[PDB]
């Protein structure tokens, strides 16, 4: 009954999108654009980037490709993605006790009806429990989730100094520390954004162009208008 | 039962719109506004922007296109929006359960009426069940809730020097820290707005107008008359 | 009888008003107030700034409308308003089962009288159940919490140096501070109040004359006589 | 029978008056004094004023108005007043379980005498526990709460330097810090009053009197004699 | 029971009186003391500053009236009063849940007794009952608590400079702060002193004179001999 | 039961590969990589080294021998890999009562079939029981977690100063810091990835080729395209 | 049957051997390799030097005997190692008492059998019961943990201050703090290696010689190839 | 039978020695050795020294016995020993309850055979019992635990200063510093080795030349060889 | 039983001696001596001295009466000495309710014989209930706790200074710091040393002399040989 609750319950595919926080971006006259999308996780997402384009293009934006050229830049990498079980979180009752215990007492079904106390109808009800505990245990209530970050570059005018600093560490003992110090002319800025994506023995295939489609959304939006 | 009880109690849509600190602004004479309004999340909310316009129109202020001659500026950004269900508080009574007993027992309505012991009863009993927790399961008692981020930039006859602190993140080891000075004549202060629509069963393109209108006449009313 | 209970126990709009610390103002023999009150909130209290002018001038006050001829500055702003029911606190007991337990114990009441056993007086019981918790779901015992922002201006002679400090939030990574220094005779101090109203499925349109007419009192009392 | 115990208990106004803190003053000569007192409660202690007066009347001290030619300051301001029930503190057997149960149990009563079983028992024990639970939820035990700040001044022949240090929240962002700096002979300290008073069905204006008075006598006795 | 269990403990007037911390005063020949005595608590504690006097006296050192030409100072504030009951400590069984348990049990002393089953014994059970819950109510086991704060001052060769230092609230926003350099020859120290008067059914009036002489003579005794 | 609830979930090899953090490299023309991959745990990953040149030929870039004339540098480092059992996180029914529980109530099947109570049918139910126990304990939920360490290095025009700070710790007392200072042309990144097999009776020689495959394709889409 | 279920489930060595961290070298064509293998350890493992001199060996470095000529430094130092029984973890159910059940409860094998209800029953019952605690208690699940220390030495050209700081710890009381500085081309980084060797009734001497080769392999992995 | 279980388990003596942390010590051609053992313990080790000095000796090293012309320092301190008893952990079923059980239960053993139902059996039974109780209490699962702290000197070629800085408490109020700076050309370093040794109704006099062999077999193997 | 069971496991007097930490001292030719032993604790120690310096003549040292001719000091002072019962840890089951139990239950062993039911059995029961409980409660598992501190003073050649610094407490108000500065040819080091002595109503005249002689020979081992 439980999988049969899940299942009526998340019976359609539910994506949510939510950026972390906001960035700021003074008015400006530019429209040039660059962009710079990576994929380091196990999930594949190969049209993001023209999502992206497209939906940056939709704004009035002129997409370029060498970056020297660009007012701003949108580099974006999916860092990481899980997929989990929401049933998982009572622990219990998903295993496949509750439809092994349905499944047993169907065997009152045929101690009711036609040949019975024979045998066979311990064997009967035993392949029933069986066959309602695998029930039980082949549905999932699996969820996607997806951490992307994005870097906006825009380029200003005053004069702006990088200073990498980097502690690369060393064997418990130790670290190497790393310093640097650069000029130009360009603010760059973080954000993260999260994707959920809920359904009942969902297959990430189905959920990739929602997904794609949203997040090309949420960071084109970050540009405005 | 339960279902019963969040239908009745919750049967009209309820919004809720806070502000999270409060924004003091200098009393003055001029009237000019220019507004900027973003909208980052999986939600639509196309009519933010004209609503907000026609709410401060509405207090004598006069809403200009070029960011250079406004007095003040109204930034907006529609951060984040995410769905939940208020039932899922409790975790269990929620999957269908309840609902599922309730149709059981329904099985001795027809254990006393027409034929009974038949066998008939079991599988009549059984559907009622599957149905009760079903309509149990379909019952969602819905809360949307909505984070906006705003801006007001107030020119002012002081120098105001912004320095821009960013420390981007660089791989568990580092991070990149740029630096940068400019001077203006103008602040700037920010401000969190919390939106709730709660009801049952809703849908987000019921709840949108009135979230919209809410938002707007707060944002609006931050600058006052 | 929970709800009877709730019934009678808040039959009556009961308003509380509570400041958070004092403003200490010394004696000074200048009468003249210059107000500026505004409203970010969902609910609606219009009336709010003429019950304080009237509540200043009932103290021999003079409010003027140029705030630079003014002694006094009274800034108010109502800025957080939220709607509770108190019942939830308990969480059980609220959704109706006690009033459903009593509808249906009713049915007792048709089996001792008239026709019994008769099927009907299942019928009768579950009408009856579902009336009670239907009932039981409907009072409210609607608590609206209000939270409104003060801030008070006198005019002294010490130069009073103001340092505008703000760190506006940028993408997770950094922040823009902004710093600014003016120069002026006059000294800013502030203030919250709490405003509670509390009744048995109370409508605000009940409750915002009293919650005017205290919070009005209070602001005005602040400045003394 | 809680509600009796609750009225047999505290059936006699118990008013309670405590000093946060101890003000140490140099033995003096002088005695001019200067009230300043406010009220910014929803509570209403208008005789508190002359009380004061009179009790420092009482101990040599004079009262002048104006406060250049006065030697000691007497400033206090009734903050804050909340009213609450001492028996919600139990959570449950308060809202009327246990007068209905009583009024339930009478039934007893007319079964065993004149007419029973005859129907009209039962109408007769409901009306019963409903009249019980009633009036065990018509006895509060009411505590009004009140918060008092006293400001004592005392005029000395060293220079002091009042350093205002206010920092103005500004919107989650930042906030404006305003510093001056004065000089005066006189030095000020600060300290708390709370006043309870505590009754069964208690109504303020019967605990008003009695808790002007103690507060009274308490704020002229930190003077001494 | 347990409130005679309560009557036969304490059934004795109990006064405990305890100093915090010791103030170290070297030997001296001086024998000059100056009395301030004041009380800012709801008590009265009237022959206080008398019965210092005399424990003051019965060790040698003179009294004088002004405080110029008093080697040492005794100043003491009767600062804070409370009552308690013990008993509420346990907070269920003092209601007179067991009392009336027991009249109630009374009523089988009537069952076996003259008439019987009459109807008039619940009647006599239930007045019992009610009698003994009365009883069991009225028994208090009240604990008064005085906090007073001394102040001793020694008269020294060394210059001590006195940095007067407070820090003004000023609505939640801010404070002033006050600070003043004062150079004289006389050290002070200060130290608390807590009383406790415990009895059933006390009144503060047959206290108040063990609690004086107990603190008196504490306060005496901390200049020795 | 829970045996076979564990077999039918987890049937498929399951394979996760999370990186921790992302890092930044600015657009560049330059194509050389130098690899160097080590590996310090007891699993045997022979084949990353290649498949990680293959996923970076495939993206354009060009692999070479000597670091001298590389621009990017690769250096990864299988450093631990822990196997362990899922199923051990509920402790209980693990071991294999269960199974053993399930092989003793088999002995009904033995009772209710050609010769019973004879004996013979507590030791046919014993060794059943035993089967079932071991059969149970023999199947094991087995999860690999790998963790490899990843450091990037890109050639730059500005010099990047490296201070080596080790603090190697001696003997509870103390330790010896060693420093030093160099200077090259070629910043410093790190990051970590975490992989998962996750099985029924998983055997690692089963697991490591799409180990393999999904380590290197996240470690070489870092450098993008 | 848990002694069974423990026999059954680690019925094999498990040996699993963990590096806590990465240490970083730079390529380099120098091959020049000392070792300094030493253990402080109850266990022994006298073939860990020359496994670790094989291990490096095949990857091509050269291993000499004078430390001055020698490019790199392997010292390890075998610190720590302790032997548990996992068993123990649960506390109840290891002592005994379950074997000791299991052999009671064989009684009624002898009850159903030849001679019963003799007195030689109970007798045999309890030796039964006997035998199986003993057999149940002699079964252990050994666990044999050890903890190694390994100092990489790398000869660099950049000059490398060694500052020797220890902090002697003198009774309770003190310490006698040591500092020193001294100047070489040398760079040293340390790191720590876990081991674990796992299984039943596990004799020290069977699993010495693959936890030698496991850590043998891990440490010369660290040089790399 | 717990005794039993603890019997059997812990039937022969097991020794653990283990070291806190690493002392690293530079390659040398140096063999002199100066030994200096202590023991402030109440247990006795009189032949730590000489099984140091062989153990030493073994390895090459050579001891001398006058401080000065010794490269190497071993000082050795036994500071703690102590005794527990592991089956105190369990605190229950330790006193001899469960032995006593055990005795009282026998008497079935005499009420089935010869003479029973006699007072004798009840005497019989009572005695068994108090021998079972005996016999368990004086059943001890003892575990002996030495803590000794090893300082071992090293003979440089740097100038080291040694800072003895020292705190003597003194009575609450203060403490006395102690500070002084000497220079020498020694290097200290700390480090503590724990012993446990645990059998059954243990003596330490068995448990003693093992703890001695094992202890200094560590300490020799902190020099290497 | 329980106090069967503690006078069979207690026995026999158990002494445990455990200094805090060790006082590390260079090796030295100087034999010179002077002992200062102090006890301010209840119990008596008139020996401790006595034995401390035979043990360290018994170790070649000189033990010299005046203390400027000493190159060392043994200080110790017997601060603290406690007295507790183990068996109040547990609470219940000690102030002899088992005992009563027993005493109580023996009654049943003159139900059995000679006369019974006749009055005088309930009195013997009651009899020896009483002297049971009483019995109980009089055996007591005591322990001595004994605190003794430590101060070891060694002549040195550099110059000490010693900075006394003392923080008097003054009446919660203040302090009196109290600062010097002393230069000697003397190193003083602390450490403290605790004593336990358990038994069966012990007297502590019994524990005394093996307590002196444990304690004087740790004492005088803290010097060596």
């Amino acid at each position: 009954c439980g999988a049969m609750s899940t299942a009526i319950k998340k019976r359609n595919l539910e994506v949510k999108t939510q950026m972390s926080e906001t960035i700021w971006l003074e008015p400006a006259s530019e429209r040039t654009v660059f962009l710079q999308i990576k994929n380091t996780s196990d999930k594949d997402m190969s049209g993001l980037q023209g999502k992206i384009a497209d939906a940056v293009k939709a704004k009035g934006y002129q997409v370029v490709t060498s970056p020297d050229k660009a007012y701003y830049w949108i580099q974006a990498n999916v860092l990481k993605a899980d997929k989990m079980d929401l049933r998982e979180s009572q622990g219990w009752l998903n295993r496949g006790y509750e439809g092994a215990a349905v499944g047993a007492a169907l065997g009152a079904g045929i101690t009711g009806y036609n040949s019975n106390s024979a045998g066979a109808t311990l064997g009967v009800g035993l392949a029933a429990g069986l066959v309602g505990m695998a029930a039980d245990a082949m549905v999932e209530d699996v969820n996607y989730t997806m951490i992307t970050d994005v870097q906006i570059a825009e380029r200003t005018k005053a004069t702006v100094t990088t200073d990498n600093v980097a502690a690369l560490r060393q064997g418990t003992s130790g670290a190497k520390i790393q310093t640097s110090t650069e000029t130009g002319n360009q603010h760059k800025y973080q954000t993260r954004v999260v994707s959920n994506a809920n359904k009942v023995n969902l297959k990430f295939e189905e959920a990739k162009p929602v997904l794609e489609d949203q997040l090309a959304k949420s960071i084109a939006n970050i540009l405005g208008s």
